[PDB]
């Protein structure tokens, strides 16, 4: 996250870090079975771990939970990374307490000017590189798509939206992928992708989570 704070430790109890003998991308928990995170985070053999604050140091709060499957949507497009959304099915459920919990899916979409919470373990420089080992946390308003569609032309579909900072220096990065833009206690979003990290004029482009509703809904039901 660039230009973000520490979070705290269990503080964003929905957060799931996916584990594939290192941490590559976030997700997150909606319900004891079901993590959703971004298509493009998707490989096999994906430990979710749980209840994490420090990903290198266990602290006592912990869950790893492997999956049992994957589920890239079926009109994911990896090239202009529309429908950049996955389901991910735990092997047991979960235990959920007040440091993990699942986060609702949204009824309505979110409006531009809404600040949102944006959370994860990727990137926090926008020239170079540092990972942290504890969670990092951003505000972030949700722009206009006027604003979204100017500074990605002929890129953002109806299934994206902008969030974030034109001035720069603050955005989510490589790493924060699939994890969580939350709003007013829902889920409203996904990190997904933008050019660089924290550049001017260059916000973050976020999987639209209440176009989804129906097909989430629709699979856990059924698998
Ligand atoms: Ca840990």
């Amino acid at each position: 996250i660039v230009g973000g704070y520490t979070c705290g430790a269990n503080t964003v109890p929905y957060q799931v870090s996916l584990n594939s003998g290192y941490h590559f991308c976030g997700g997150s928990l909606i319900n004891s079975q079901w993590v959703v995170s971004a298509a493009h985070c998707y490989k096999s053999g994906i430990q979710v771990r749980l209840g994490e604050d420090n990903i290198n140091v266990v602290e006592g709060n912990e869950q790893f939970i492997s999956a049992s499957k994957s589920i890239v949507h079926p009109s994911y497009n990896s090239n202009t990374l529309n429908n950049d959304i996955m389901l991910i099915k735990l092997k047991s459920a979960a235990s959920l307490n007040s440091r993990v919990a699942s986060i609702s899916l949204p009824t309505s979409c979110a409006s531009a000017g809404t600040q949102c919470l944006i959370s994860g373990w990727g990137n926090t420089k926008s020239s170079g590189t540092s990972y942290p080992d504890v969670l990092k946390c951003l505000k972030a308003p949700i722009l206009s798509d006027s604003s979204c569609k100017s500074a990605y032309p002929g890129q953002i579909t109806s299934n994206m939206f902008c969030a974030g900072y034109l001035e720069g220096g603050k955005d989510s990065c490589q790493g924060d992928s699939g994890g969580p833009v939350v709003c007013s206690g829902k889920l409203q979003g996904i990190v997904s992708w933008g050019s660089g990290c924290a550049q001017k004029n260059k916000p973050g482009v976020y999987t639209k989570v209440c176009n989804y509703v129906s097909w989430i809904k629709q699979t856990i039901a059924s698998n």
